[PDB]
This record gives structure tokens, sequence and C-alpha cells, in this order.
């Protein structure tokens, strides 16, 4: 989810 989604991958780099 999030780490398709430019607002959680630049958010949550970590994960992606």
């Amino acid at each position: 989810g999030a780490c398709s989604d430019p607002r959680a991958n630049y958010d949550h780099p970590e994960i992606c």
C-alpha cells in the first residue's frame, strides 16, 4: 500500500 504511494514511499523510505 503506502510503499506504492508517493506520500508514504517518501515518508517511509526505510520500508520502500
